[PDB]
Formats: C-alpha cells, sequence, structure tokens
C-alpha cells in the first residue's frame, strides 16, 4: 500500500521496522546517528523535526497510510500530533506513550491509537512473581517464530457465517482457531458471548496454526 | 489457613516501575534504588523505599533479596542490569529473577546471569506498533486483558491434586462450553502450551491460562475442583 511514516527514534522503532521490512517506511528524526540503522533496517531516512510541519511534509505524511508517533517525551509526541493534524486531519496516527497518565492527551491531539509499552511492562512484571505464563504467551504470540500466532480475519460480505452465531460457528471445533475476540470500527469484545451474531465487516481475532487459519478463512468465505 | 505472601523485591527505577507497583498494591514490596527523586513515588504506591546500589551485594542484602518471593530488575541499561542478577545470585540461587531488558539482543545474556525470565517493553511496543497500520485490536487486546477494569479478564488456575479433569483430555474437559472460560493455554514448570491439542491431558500441577469473566472463572475453579475435597 501507501508508505509508513515513522516520527522519533527509540528502540521501539528499531523492532518495529523489523516487522514492516518490505514495506516503504520513511523514518523522520533529527539525530544523524540513527541514519545508517535506518537504511539497514530498510527504511529511508529523513532528517528534520518532527514537530516542525516543513519536515512533516517532506517525509510525505499527506500520502501516508500510518504515521507512528514516538519521541523522547509525551509532550514532544503531543506536539509532532499537532503538527501531522495541522497538514492531515484524516492519516492514522499511532503513538507511543511513555506515561500512563498522559494517554487522554495523545488521543485529544489526534492520536488514533495510543500504545503504552511501560504499562504493558509493568503489568506483565507484576503478574510474574510467580511464574512467567501471562508473559510468555504475550510476548510468544506476538513473535514470528511461534507455531500459534496472533491474526485479524475479515468477514467478507456474503460469508457462511454473515447472521450466525458464535455458538452455532463453532469456530475452535470446526477449525482448530481460538477466538479470543471480535472486533469491528474501533470497539474490541474479548470473548464475545455465545448469542453474538457475526456481521460482514466483523474482524475476528484468533490464535491458530497457519493451516487452521486457512481453515478459518475457507470456512468464513462467501458460499461458491 | 493463608500463610502470608513472602515480600518482593524491586531494584532500580524505570518507567515500567510505577505500573508494577500499583499491580503489588497489598503486597510486600522493597524498591531499591540510589535515586533519592522517587522515594516519594515509593511510599506514595505502598511500597518500601530503600537507597542503595543494586548492583553491590550489601545493598541487595539490604534489600532483603534473601528469601525472597521474587527480585523484579530493571536497571538503567542491561550491562547494569546483569551486574544486578549477578548479585542477587551471589546471595539466593534460587530466588525468581524477573528482568527488563532494553535491547533484544541481550535477552540471552540476560537469562545467562541468572533472570528466570526476561521482559522486553521496546520489543513488545515495537511488535505492537507494527501490527497497528490499518487497525488496532491486537494492541486494545493485549491492553485490555491485562486491565484489572475489564470485564473479560486473563487469568491462572491451578488444577488441584485429585482434579476431575485429572487424566481427562482437553476435548473431553469441554472446559468452554461447560464453564465460559476460553482455554488459551496450560502451563507448568518454565513451559507454557499455547492452545493445547485436543487429546493434551491434563494433570494434577497443570496452570490453566484463561480468559473469562469472574463467574465463569469461579465455574471453572468448581469444575477442576477435586473429587475427594
Ligand atoms: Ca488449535
Ligand atoms: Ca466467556
Amino acid at each position: 500500500s501507501r508508505h509508513v511514516v515513522i516520527c522519533g527514534w527509540s528502540e521501539s522503532t528499531l523492532e518495529c521496522l523489523r516487522e514492516l521490512r518490505g514495506s516503504e517506511v520513511f523514518v523522520l528524526a533529527e539525530d544523524e546517528n540513527v541514519r545508517k540503522k535506518v537504511l539497514r533496517s530498510g527504511a529511508n531516512f529523513v532528517h528534520g523535526d518532527p514537530t516542525r510541519v516543513s519536515d512533516l511534509e517532506k517525509a510525505n505524511v499527506r500520502g501516508a497510510r500510518a504515521v507512528i508517533v514516538n519521541l523522547e517525551s509525551d509532550s514532544e509526541t503531543i506536539h509532532c500530533i499537532l503538527g501531522i493534524r495541522k497538514i492531515d486531519e484524516s492519516v492514522r496516527i499511532i503513538a507511543e506513550a511513555e506515561r500512563y497518565e498522559n494517554i487522554e492527551q495523545l488521543r485529544m491531539a489526534g492520536a488514533d491509537q495510543v500504545i503504552s509499552p511501560f504499562v504493558i511492562s509493568g503489568r506483565l512484571m507484576s503478574r510474574s512473581i510467580d511464574d512467567g505464563y501471562e508473559a510468555m504467551f504475550v510476548q510468544d504470540v506476538l513473535a514470528e517464530e511461534s507455531t500459534r500466532r496472533m491474526v485479524e480475519v475479515p468477514i467478507p460480505e456474503g460469508s457462511k457465517l454473515e447472521g450466525v452465531s458464535v455458538l452455532d460457528a463453532d469456530i475452535h471445533d470446526v477449525t482448530g482457531v481460538i477466538i479470543i475476540g471480535v472486533g469491528r470500527g474501533d470497539e474490541l469484545i474479548i470473548d464475545p458471548p455465545r448469542d453474538y451474531s457475526f456481521r460482514a465487516g466483523d474482524i475476528i481475532l484468533g490464535i491458530g496454526k497457519p493451516e487452521e487459519i486457512e481453515r478459518l478463512k475457507n470456512y468464513i468465505s462467501a458460499l461458491v
């Protein structure tokens, strides 16, 4: 699709870039020492201040499919988001929050989604006091090398599942895929109730093996 | 009949620490750091503050690392985290150590020093971000299933000795239809099986990793309780 712009550089962006290999990514940062790592990761480097409108334009934010924002502090991240919104009101903005208390301000500035790595981290650590299964779960289903992965499968128009409940769909027994959620618009229902009825456009959030995932895609396709 | 839980030690201060402490309200926690500016933050969360160097064995001794329920390590760099872990292992070879890694390449070195579990917030973050380009459902899930205020939570439920499920396969156990809890994994020792096969057979000591409503969770606990009390 369209290129992705990343504003700022942290240790998050390095791991982000690694997963986005094969997509057109522009990294806008003012730290020149980072240029070589950016190129090594397969991305393009654009030197400038992401809180400056003219530099966001240089990165072609107005033609991006999304902008990911993670500057050194939350106030700078907010400043950058405000600059993006002056240029492009509709472009999807994903931002990293440093502090929990600032999340609402990141949204208010214009972020469509906020990710708080240190909230996630602190919560996983406190939950790892006796055993690490919850932390193992989160880190395994996000890793590519895992046999069992977390995927999103959209329910197409004319799907065999349209109008069918979670209970009657019997997705785990039929396909081997665990439904952990169904999402639509900006809403996510985790562990949907048996009487939730699938709609075309619903996104199924599932966990399964690659062959289980294919069985799921076939099961929910339109009749032939 | 409930033996008091042992204290937890936290070494260092990062932005993870504030949220960690918030979740450990109601348990005995000691925080060892050499930054005095954090003392008020520690007391405000209900924990105790110990001023000292976490890479210094005597200060680790002072922070009651010995006999702790767990030690959580999050220093400013991976080399310093490693230095701290080595100090802990000279004091207590068996205590459970959880460490925060700054850079991915250092994870195995942290494990080698003595960490039983490594958590990498920038790896998690980078991956969630990369998955959020079009929509945010995976990031919403991870952050939602970890929050206390959610109607649907991720929990760990142990299979008790003499359980009805002992010897019972996942298929025959029919846990989701019986209790309403999604089984996302089963754990034991340092190992986790995500989404166990139909013919996996439950054992006493197994930990069920599940997602459900509080009442569904209670139904799981009754279903798997011992036949004989
Ligand atoms: Ca399966
Ligand atoms: Ca349920």
